[PDB]
RNA sequence: UUGAUGUCACGGAACCUUUGUUGUCUUCGACAUGGGUAA
């Protein structure tokens, strides 16, 4: 009868399945069909659509139970007392008809001859298998006969590889369908019986079923008995209405990043002023839509929220386009590093690579990866690469012999959360900028997750084997690099709390109980095993060292550190443009922000450092296509056709720092004020010499590489180069961030660390100016550049140090003459417990100057001393001019569209052009939005209209833009390059100089004593005047084309800080009254020393001389630096103290005596380009000339009305004649030190 | 819908290769007004 055993196969792993195939190709010839003879199959009731159920064939169960019977009869006794068994009568009538044949070898427990053909009850194994369609039948299927859309709907497809042991690159791969058991746990089937077999037959069937470990290709317990497309349309319609489609991908990334929880939408970043006009979240608005969607009653589940956000991001991205023993070893796999497993899918096109997430949004540890890693470890221990191929016969090598009885169980995590995302970019060596389209990201799991693990080895020897003992010892030590991206650094599992128990041998009592109780492989079975397991681990019988030696690193940084993360900047509470990289761990269902440095960035820096120094055959080794070759760099690091030998790891900080906000502003080189654009800000981590950041971490090296000679020589050379401060870490190195002091190496056994470890007087001035004792001098004057430039030579690359080039470091000292100010611009109420108050810069209670300000100060001097393009300039500004009553405007009206305007007689039509509309549009732009706050009139020549104005007299509008004034040569070079852009760099071309922060050498000084003479750590307040906007309209008198931009703007040096110190106006002599616009700040007394360093790379002989000349200038001339330079606050002079170069990785040289050759040869290059041009060089020296003794100039800004300041000051009302004219403003400001009075 | 006297798929790691890097001194002085005049 039908012994209907509804054998619920409670899988502990996702069982596998095959894609459906039509009956036409259902034959032995089909490769996919013959391959998929051991997995499940998808039955389709109707072929029009993919509706159906999964089915299971009973032949697979028959094969599995027959194999179990083979093993059990081999193990237990060899022969039963009641009846004697045989090895098994196996024969084929025809080989072709059989789809597959047992190509392995059976067991030989008995040598008794094959049974007679003509017999009925002659041995148990034969009478079970047949030869006497009446025993098994059987088809397992889903419970209740459900219906589903299809195999893709109920599960998913995953792809498996075959990695060669030697190279590492996979050769061939295949796909299969996997289905989880969390919602499909049970299966229902039946097994028949003739009611003829003996009791031992049923006993063999039952205990063989209990003994089976893997069925349907998975370890298991064989237990017998809308409203999103509309949202996407709304967002894309808002973007189309507001245009600016370039931000679609950025918005997609930002809105996909909000899948953590619904609480982050409320705390989205705000405007700089705290308003609600963010440039992305208020483009419409989108913020209101997000808030009211988050407040919806249905979208309260975290799962619903995250999947809705994912759907929105995905749709928006697409729119944008014999003695036998057993062992029960267990343990816990604590993850000490992020891990990644390839589960690439097609739905999430935004992210190329995705981790293997379970259907319940939890992480998975597939058995394939574990088995592959075990294969790698055992093969590299035995030193016998298994060169077997698919099919044939199972090779009898030691590795396969050991692995023919190894099983490992799948595991699942518990930290259910959306995985974080990590970016990656490529760098072009010849330009130092990201390549086109080299922007991609991969999704990575968090760190600090526990995975249960259980190993069941069914051996045939006494105890565990020595190879497996050594492998487990290595794993417990923490040498188990399991997950992928091991070259990057991801994946490192340490077996914690190892606790094993060698179960037994092929006995008849404890083995019988083990068989009786299902082998304790279920959850409760695992519990009552763990209650009796014994701690410890067996010792190795013959220990072998691992092939991966650990190296420690201790990097010390003495400056702020920054690592970019643009996507994370769109969700932080503060609206900062650039923020440091942050990683999240798993601290018990918590995500603490942990600051770290990207292992990818560190690996890239090391790779570039080792690449730049070596020389293969005269080529730089960077421009080589590589591909297939045997370079040293390829051999060490790896290429597309070979795995690497070095693995890096993330570096963390040995402190608890918190970010500090800095922000910069660009300055136009002609107006002297802010250039608008965007006040970009950054939040670099804090770091100072007093409390330097201690970066600590460790990377791994292969033992063969360490033992090799040339490889360790290359590594030592690269480490020495990094230690010499030539490859700063992090980003924004051109400002001063990411400077490195030292790099110690330990644990290398003294194999790599062994390789690594009269200033000429300045010249005298020659300029001469005549300062009067009564004349009043204007604050700022203009310097005119040359007509043309020398934008001819091609810039040098960054592939390798070429012959005749120079590289090193420069030390200098800065001493202030006049009072210096560097406001914080962070806290507005420091002195004031409305009015604004600021103090001097402070990082760690150690006052210093930022390096970017010095960068700008010296870059301006270089750009003016050698003619070059205006690097920062605004070329979109229309200038109006309020005209006077000297004109011939005619009346008219604008009502008839198409017919344009018409004339009037009292107090036959003219067409209007389209350009005239633009002038009217901008005319009513600050007419209403003034700071100090349809009948029309038109013009004509014969049929055109020149200008259109509302009122009888108003401001004439300029036709050509401001940018079309100066010559084409001086216009900015956005992308051969002018000499200034060659050195400091460009948006496309990286620079070749680096600056750094300043620091003190003596105790501080202050202009005024503090509120209480308690300590010198703080200064006192001083009242400033009113700082007011510049206006180019004064420099450009009118609309005539003859007027053009004169050049650059500079402030002369004078002594007016005395007047500001006490309550006297710089001009009218009155006291400064309290008001919301006035300013109060701190001040340092003149005479404070400072010190800072400059680095350089790949400089010509003449270029280096110019930079030193452009930096120090010469005694008697000083730069200008600080706040409120109009009133003469802050003058600094740079004095060189040491110049160092480098000749080789081992040898450095103090080239202190060679500077006269460079300085002398610097002017030689000037004669080559410009022969007789010296006025613009001489004019610069006149502007920066310092007031010597008893030559105090009088500098002030005159006011409007002469009646004001009755001392005799002439105001601007009557200054527009005699002294200044309409046609003399440009030339009057040409000569420096020209008194207006 | 499994078709019987043979399935080591417990015969296979989405594995390999790429620095969110570059370019910006928290800087700062001149007017604003529409008519007046006017048949
Ligand atoms: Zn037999
Ligand atoms: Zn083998
Ligand atoms: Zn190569
Ligand atoms: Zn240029």
């Amino acid at each position: 009868m039908t012994t209907t055993m509804k054998i619920s196969i409670e899988f502990l792993e996702p069982f596998r399945m095959t894609k459906w195939q039509e009956s036409t190709r259902r034959n032995k010839n089909n490769k996919e069909f013959v391959r998929g003879q051991a997995f499940a199959r998808w039955h389709r009731n109707k072929k029009d659509n993919t509706k159906g159920r999964p089915y299971i064939t009973g032949t697979l169960l028959r094969s599995a139970v027959i194999r179990s019977a083979e093993n059990l009869l081999t193990l237990s006794d060899g022969k039963i007392s009641e009846k004697t068994c045989c090895p098994g009568k196996f024969d084929t009538e025809d080989k072709d008809r059989l789809l597959q044949l047992r190509q392995r070898s059976t067991l030989r427990w008995t040598d008794k001859n094959p049974c007679p053909d003509n017999a009925e009850t002659y041995c148990p194994f034969c009478e079970l298998l047949g030869r006497s369609f009446r025993i098994h039948f059987g088809n397992l299927s889903l419970p209740g006969k459900p219906d589903f859309d299809g195999p893709k709907a109920i599960g998913s497809q995953r792809v498996l590889n075959r990695v060669d042991f030697k190279s590492g690159k996979a050769h061939d791969f295949f796909k299969a369908y996997e289905v989880d058991h969390t919602r499909f746990p049970r299966f229902e089937g039946e097994i028949t019986i003739d009611n003829k077999v003996s009791a031992e037959a049923r006993k063999l069937l039952c205990d063989s079923l209990k003994f089976t470990d893997r069925l349907c290709g998975a370890l298991c317990v064989i237990r017998f008995d809308n409203l999103a497309e509309k949202t996407a349309e709304q967002i894309i319609s808002i973007l189309d209405d507001n245009k600016k489609t370039e931000y679609t991908r950025l918005l997609a990334d930002a809105i996909r990043s909000l899948r953590r929880s619904s609480k982050l939408v409320a705390g989205l970043p705000k405007d700089h002023d705290g308003k609600d006009d963010h440039y992305l979240w208020d483009i419409g608005t989108i913020r209101q839509i997000l808030t009211t969607s988050a407040d919806t009653k249905e979208l309260k589940n975290a799962g619903k929220w995250r999947e809705f956000c994912e759907k929105l991001g995905e749709a928006l991205y697409l729119k944008s386009k014999s003695v036998l023993k057993e062992t029960v070893v267990c343990g816990e796999l604590v993850a000490k590093t992020p891990f990644f497993f390839g589960a690439i899918d097609e739905d999430a096109k935004q992210t190329a690579l995705q981790v293997l997430l379970t259907p319940d949004n939890k992480y998975r540890l597939p058995r394939s990866a574990v088995r592959g890693i075990l294969r790698r470890d055992l093969q590299t221990y035995f030193d016998s690469p298994c060169n077997a191929e698919l099919g044939g016969r199972p090779c009898m090598c030691k590795t396969c012999r050991i692995m023919r009885g190894i099983t490992v169980m799948d595991a699942r995590s518990e930290y259910n959360a959306p995985p974080e995302i990590r970016h990656r970019t490529r760098i072009n060596p010849f330009t130092g900028t990201v390549a086109e389209g080299a922007l991609f990201n991969m999704e990575v799991a968090p760190e600090g997750i526990v995975f249960p693990f259980q190993l069941r080895y069914r051996g045939s020897e006494d105890g565990l084997p020595d190879a497996l003992k050594t492998v487990l010892k290595w794993w417990a030590e923490g040498q188990a690099f399991m997950s992928g991206a091991a070259s990057t650094g991801k994946g490192r599992f340490r077996m914690e709390n190892a606790k094993y128990e060698t179960l037994d041998l092929s006995d008849e009592n404890q083995r019988n109980d083990y068989l009786k109780n299902w082998g304790w492989r279920d959850e409760k079975g695992l519990e009552e095993l763990k209650k009796r397991l014994n701690s410890g681990l067996p010792e190795p019988g013959n220990y072998r060292d691992p092939k991966w030696h650990e190296i420690n690193v201790s990097i010390e940084m003495a400056s702020p550190f920054i690592n970019g993360d643009p996507i994370r900047a769109a969700v932080d509470k503060r609206g900062t443009a650039v923020v440091t990289f942050v990683k999240y761990k798993a601290e018990g269902e918590e995500a603490k922000p942990v600051c770290a440095y990207k292992a990818e960035s560190f690996r890239g820096v090391i790779r570039s450092a080792v690449a730049r120094i070596h020389m293969e055959d005269g080529v730089p080794l960077t421009e080589l296509t590589h591909s297939d070759c045997e370079c040293l760099l390829c051999q060490i690091f790896g290429s597309e056709y070979e795995a690497g030998k070095i693995r890096f790891e993330d570096l963390v900080f040995e402190s608890d720092p918190e970010p500090v906000t800095f922000d910069h502003v660009a300055i136009d080189r002609f107006t002297g004020g802010a250039a608008d654009k965007k006040k970009f800000d950054d939040s670099p981590l804090p770091g100072s010499p007093a409390r330097p950041l201690m970066l600590k971490g460790s990377f791994w090296i292969r033992r063969d590489v360490l033992e090799d000679e040339e490889y360790c020589k290359a590594l030592g050379k690269a480490l020495a180069d990094v230690n010499n401060g030539l490859y700063p870490l992090g980003g924004k190195s051109a400002i001063g961030y990411g400077q490195v002091k030292s790099l110690g190496i330990k644990g290398d056994d003294k194999r790599i660390s062994r390789l690594m470890n009269a200033v000429p007087e300045k010249p005298k001035t020659d300029a001469e100016v005549r300062i009067e004792a009564e004349k009043v001098y204007y604050p700022h004057y203009f310097v005119e550049p040359h007509k043309k430039v020398e934008r001819e030579e091609k810039p040098c690359g960054h592939q390798k140090f070429h012959e005749g080039r120079l590289t090193g470091k420069i030390r200098c000292k800065l001493i202030t003459k006049t009072p210096l100010i560097v406001p914080d611009t962070s806290n507005d109420d420091f002195f004031r417990p409305y009015h604004k108050s600021y103090a001097f810069f402070r990082l760690h209670k150690q006052i210093m100057i930022p390096g970017s300000e010095l960068r700008g100060m010296v870059s301006s001097v270089y750009e003016t001393v050698t003619n070059s393009c205006f690097r920062i300039f605004d070329e979109t500004k229309r200038l109006s001019w309020r005209m006077d009553a000297d004109q011939d405007f005619l009346p008219g009206r604008v009502t008839a569209d198409g017919k344009h305007i018409q004339k009037f007689s009292e107090t036959e039509e003219y067409e209007i052009p389209e350009k005239a509309r633009i002038k009217y549009k901008e005319l009513l732009r600050v007419y209403n939005n003034n700071p100090q706050a349809d009948l029309v009139y038109f013009k004509h020549n014969e049929k055109y209209v020149e200008d259109i104005v509302p009122v009888r007299i108003s401001r004439t509008v300029d036709d050509r833009m401001i940018g079309k004034r100066m010559s084409a040569d001086l216009r900015p070079c956005h992308g051969g390059l002018c000499p200034a852009c060659r050195l400091f760099g460009t948006g496309s071309y990286k620079g070749r100089v680096r600056f750094g922060f300043a620091s003190l050498e003596n105790d501080p000084e202050w202009l005024i004593p503090g509120k209480n003479p308690g300590d010198p750590f703080h200064g006192g307040p001083v009242m400033l005047s009113l700082l007011e906007r510049p206006r180019p309209t004064w420099s450009i008198p009118g609309s005539d084309n003859k007027f053009k931009v004169p050049g650059r703007k500079f402030y002369v040096h004078h002594h007016a800080w005395k007047t500001i110190k006490d309550g006297n106006h710089p001009t009218t002599g009155k006291a400064i009254e309290q008001s919301p616009n006035n300013r109060t700040v701190e001040a340092l007394a003149g005479g404070n020393s400072f010190s800072f360093e400059i680095a350089f790379e790949n400089l010509k002989e003449w270029e280096l001389g110019l930079l030193i000349h452009s930096l120090q200038l010469e005694k008697g001339l000083a730069h200008k630096l600080g706040m409120a330079k109009s009133m003469g606050f802050g003058s600094v002079e740079i004095d060189v103290e040491s110049v160092r170069l480098r000749k080789d990785w081992k040898q450095w040289r103090n080239g202190n005596s060679e500077i006269p050759n460079w300085l002398g040869k610097g002017f030689a290059k000037l004669k080559e380009w410009f022969r007789d041009e010296l006025d613009f060089i001489e004019n610069l020296k006149k502007l920066l000339w310092f007031p010597e003794g008893d030559q105090a100039p009088r500098v002030c800004y005159p006011m409007l009305r002469k009646k004001d300041d009755p001392n005799g000051n002439s105001g601007y009302e009557e200054l527009k004649d005699g002294e200044f004219k309409k046609e003399d403003r440009q030339k009057k400001l040409t000569t420096p030190w020209t008194p207006w009075a």
